[PDB]
């Protein structure tokens, strides 16, 4: 058995969630979920340096950011998530939220992930679609936000000694340092 | 046996590199080898729409733009590859290059994958060690381009009817546009 699933209450799958967003730093080797609050990030096969820097930020989530919770369960098993947030934006404080983006039109989408064994199985379509077609129901147009310096080989290249120089046209153009990479 | 090669004549491995970009481009969901000039590009699955518009760029950059193309090989099995421009790159039509940084000082890395196989065997830091020294020697100072559209996320995105609306030094912002999608 499996489907979508709503969490009536967020909070009380924390721990389950934590789990998963481990498995999912570690198989991407620390790239997701995104520390932005975080200086020094933990080893990806580090469970309790993650938990330690990434609990806090999630327990606030589930507790106050997010309005609805969704997750995709096999056997009473989450191999999936996607959260809505929507009411008062201009007052959730949201640290990448414009004032452009503070009105009753706006409908936030994030934490959207598929568990790292579950990839191609069609449950990221599921939720995604899912998403988009609630926060349509509430009168909300969908909004997401992204963090570009995570992309594959950029992000490869910087923990390799090299670093952003110009990012002119539809790319970024990267530059190695000696002192930067012997400082590994 | 292993290790690095350097291939002499870089269109003799024209077929095999094809192989292995085709199974790039399918194991990362049509992501990589990256696209840009193509418009609409094939399914990640489909190797002859792949080919039609992938084989005749990697002809002429096997031929015209690479000046050094290394492998990671397992005997004659190639598992990894990465190439260096660094003779008069002002003369071999790259565009995603600005003109200013295109001097006798710059050099660089490009072509570089690993066969998703052999994943965190070292295998890539190998080959970009070997590509910044060399480069280093040559008195070039190693550059590379990437394309920040192909991140994870937003291209997954991208695909599912977001589009750009804000960008910021840190984040990009994307709206879903239904009337598009």
């Amino acid at each position: 058995m499996e489907g979508v699933k709503k969490i009536k209450n967020p909070s009380t799958v924390k721990d389950e969630l934590l789990e998963l967003m481990f498995r999912i730093y570690r198989s991407t080797n620390g790239k997701y979920p995104a520390l932005e609050w975080v200086k020094r990030k933990p080893n990806p096969n580090d469970f309790n340096g993650f938990r330690e820097v990434y609990e806090p930020f999630l327990k606030f989530r589930l507790s106050q950011e997010f309005d609805e919770l969704y997750t995709y369960q096999k056997d009473n098993r989450i191999i999936g998530t996607i959260a809505l947030v929507y009411k008062r934006i201009k007052e959730k404080g949201i640290w990448w939220v414009p004032e452009e983006l503070m009105n009753e039109k706006v409908g936030l989408i994030e934490f959207f992930v598929v568990d790292p064994e579950f990839q191609g199985k069609g449950i990221g379509s599921t939720l995604l679609e899912f998403a988009v077609k609630r926060l349509r129901s509430l009168g909300k147009d969908p909004y997401v936000v992204t963090f570009p310096n995570l992309e594959a080989y950029s992000y490869y290249y910087m923990k390799k000694g090299f670093r952003e120089i110009m990012r002119y046209k539809e790319f970024v153009i990267l530059k190695f340092n000696h002192k930067k990479f012997q400082l590994e």
